[PDB]
């Protein structure tokens, strides 16, 4: 049995810890007892929902043709969940109980297979920890924001970052003050100086997309991680992993073609042991809560995913859930606890092994393609462990415009953008995820522009063709 | 018809400030021919572990009931495939809807939603539209966020709907409570009020009114022009939450036999026999509406829609993208398979069928509190519409209220501890009470009620219920 979590209710937003249960809470004890004939709720009855059962055809593990082979023959079973708990395998959430009202902390099934995954992967080292489900992490974020932060306040957020975690703290007031990267990620040496100095009321957490950023493609390695959250004990500030990308970890990238295949993990071992630790598997104090998605394994119309994090604050985030989503959609629920069982935690392995080796291809042949047609004079790039997104780094100093420009990278940048477009290829300028933020009060108190590609959306010879053409777009302004 | 009113001043400051993602200044080029597209992160519709989704649903007219067992005749599969090509026509294919997509929602299913809307409330102003929402739960959260900053007065039913006081409650927004008689809001205190109000305006009115939870009341045609009126005067907006509306009913009568003959029975009727919605009134574009599936389809569907006009819509999308992002591509691709497989025909039956179930469960509850509360201590307003009635009770009837301090709510406390010792529970009325006052506040009764329902239990169990329940009431005051 491991310790208990700290106590950190003192971290939540006071309008998170004024919210209430139902008064209606007051009668649900007797929802239960015969004797006792219930009129005092609001629930329609399952006998008029208009859904005998719902099916799914899906691929079958171990997935030997790979994860995008045709879902047919051998590779093709079809998954019922019927309306009655009768009529269906075990472990099903039967449509009758799916698609009625329910707890806000999820259906029982689908919470047990996701509670497992998340201990056999992350072995969360306190003992009062749990899972409740979200709508995927955009709700997630949004929520976060809502529990742990009052109109101006501060959060630490990556200097560049994700656009929509941006607007959700805009929308409410939240400052969010730019935390510094390298091309590795936050810097652990600068994150400390920055709260060692820090003045006013310290920031409620650090925001942070720590395996496969976006947009840097950056991931934090298990040092960086460690420090980072030593930071986070010492200054008492929570840190949120927004994670959605932590199952598109690759094979470390090799120039060595011959050397590739052989660096594949073998089997189930070899994956756990591959996988960066996360921030939830180091939180030995119950400060970090992990936002978990399927979008970017299963689908993102699923509008399904989890958080984790200690009892207590996810007791807060449930009495949000109950007056603003409610509850995913008891199809997606049903359907994902039907295809998980289906699969097993065996199965849901290999899926994720799946997607590794097909990730960790399309990112060679990306950053191939990168080494080969982009000029090194003026660029650089960091070949990503983890994600859907490479960065090309470039030296604006260089452009042959720069005193031309009033030595603004921002010009060169849009220089670059308007002549990719012009050879027939876009990439995502950088300068567009920069994070700008001012704590209340404030705090007292660059020549290289980056672009954002994804190898994850488009067929890998339109990839190949898109890079070269990017190429031509640095070589054309930079006179090489 | 008219553009609507510019109600733009009526948005939070905070709804007014949302922006698009950065990322709109390359979408133009995401279509093109020409363009390798890197730009964006989209994840690859070839992985999506779906090939298919089906699922089998009831068979317009629903001739046996609309719960009849979905077996034989009355047994329909639909099916949504991944790919395009392998769909009936007007389907969203598994490959697009579990792709991220317009937060307004997927195309098919808005038209077919917009034209039931049209069909029904005939919308009087030009510029209005739908957006999709994840039920009327995030749809009302959606509408504070929207409309209110903190300190802000919302004005609300004198006894209304928990988890709608609580979302406001956590966003800081004054609920101050509207007057109702059994019948819902009494407009002329509602003008009376306005009349007098000091400070600043309300943002709007929050009405649950076909089937209000919990009194089971539903405004009048003549009380929603009053209330309209009373909106257009002072400029507030009306928010129209109406997840009861096709619970509309038969009118009550005692005469048993005089049922089956004013029952409607076609669609024309069905369509006349609807009170206007305050959306059908809207001559301004002043009403949002909430409409979601969970009380015709099923709560589980976590899908619904907002009318109202285009701007005030969009910037419910500008904050849907940054929230809830989307309903469940499976709720919505099923959603709409079944609404287009039954067509705008079978959904007017489906709804014609839950009517007349309905209309029966409210007989037989209104039939067993006329035979077993006693009349002398009691009343009951047999409603038009939703899931719930109520008892009325004079509590300075009761022999102990001398005893009680002429207190109702320890005559409110001693019936429902009386009637869970009959084995009967129906809900205080007293915790469905709205508190609240305006910043700075305006200036400067012996009757209480229960709400039951007729929607839970199977019909014998509710008659077993009222009686036990007339059997508490008769403990308590003696009779
Ligand atoms: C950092 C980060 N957090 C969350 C998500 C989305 O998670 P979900 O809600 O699906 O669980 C993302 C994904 N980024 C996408 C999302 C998107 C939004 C609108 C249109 C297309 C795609 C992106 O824009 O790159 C994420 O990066
Ligand atoms: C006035 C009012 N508005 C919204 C809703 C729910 O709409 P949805 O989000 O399903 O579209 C209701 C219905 N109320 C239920 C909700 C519930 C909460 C907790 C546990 C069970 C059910 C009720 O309790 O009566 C409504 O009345
Ligand atoms: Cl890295
Ligand atoms: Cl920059
Ligand atoms: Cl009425
Ligand atoms: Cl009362």
């Amino acid at each position: 049995t491991k310790p208990q979590a700290k106590d950190l209710t003192h971290l939540l937003s006071n309008e998170s810890k004024a919210r209430q249960t139902s008064p209606l809470k007051g009668i649900f004890k007797y929802y239960k007892q015969p004797g006792i004939t219930f009129l005092g709720g609001g629930l329609p009855l399952s006998d008029y929902f208009p859904f005998e059962k719902v099916t799914a055809d899906i691929p079958t593990p171990s997935f030997s043709g790979g994860i995008g082979a045709p879902i047919e023959g051998e590779n093709k079973t079809t998954i019922e969940v019927f309306k009655k708990a009768a009529d269906n395998v075990p472990d099903q959430i039967e449509l009758a109980r799916s698609l009625q009202y329910g707890s806000t902390f999820g259906l029982p099934e689908f919470l047990q297979f996701i509670k497992e995954h998340t201990d056999m992967v992350h072995k969360v080292p306190y003992e009062n920890w749990d899972v409740i489900v979200s709508v995927g992490n955009t709700e997630a974020w949004d929520s976060t924001l809502r529990t742990f932060c009052s109109k101006g306040d501060t959060i630490l957020v990556e200097e560049y970052t994700f656009s929509s975690a941006l607007e959700s703290a805009n929308g409410q007031g939240v400052n969010t003050v730019p935390v510094t990267m390298d091309e590795f990620g936050i810097i652990p040496e600068k994150l400390e100086e920055l709260m060692s100095r820090w003045v006013g009321n310290k920031p409620k957490f650090l925001y942070t997309i720590c395996t496969g950023q976006n947009p840097t493609g950056s991931s934090l390695s298990a040092e960086r991680r460690k420090q980072i959250y030593d930071i986070a004990c010492k200054y008492d500030f929570l840190i949120i992993e927004d994670e959605p990308y932590y199952f598109l970890q690759m094979e470390t990238y090799t120039k060595d073609k011959a050397a590739r295949e052989g660096k594949a993990v073998h089997d189930h071992d070899e994956f756990l042991k591959a996988l960066v630790p996360s921030f939830i598997s180091l939180d030995v104090e119950g400060r970090v809560v992990r936002l978990d998605s399927f979008s970017k394994v299963l689908a993102p119309g699923l509008r399904l995913g989890w958080i984790v994090g200690q009892k207590d604050l996810l007791e807060r985030y449930v009495r949000l859930h109950e007056v603003s989503v409610q509850n995913p959609s008891g199809f997606s629920e049903a359907l994902a606890n039907a295809l998980l069982r289906k699969w097993g935690h065996s199965g849901y392995l290999d899926w994720l092994i799946g997607l590794r080796a097909e990730y960790t291809h399309k990112r060679d042949v990306a950053i191939d393609a990168l080494d080969q047609f982009v000029p090194k004079e003026v660029s650089s790039f960091n070949p990503p462990v983890a994600g859907m997104f490479f960065t090309v780094t470039l030296d604006a100093s260089k452009h042959p415009k720069y005193k031309e420009f009033l030595e603004d990278p921002l010009k060169v940048e849009a220089a670059v953008h308007e002549q990719a477009i012009k050879q027939g290829c876009l990439l995502a300028p950088g300068s567009w995820f920069k994070a700008e933020g001012q704590s209340s009060p404030p705090q007292k108190n660059k020549t290289h522009i980056f672009f954002r590609g994804t190898y994850a959306a488009v067929p890998l010879d339109q990839l190949v063709v898109g890079l070269e053409k990017f190429g031509k777009a640095v070589r054309a302004e930079f006179g090489l």
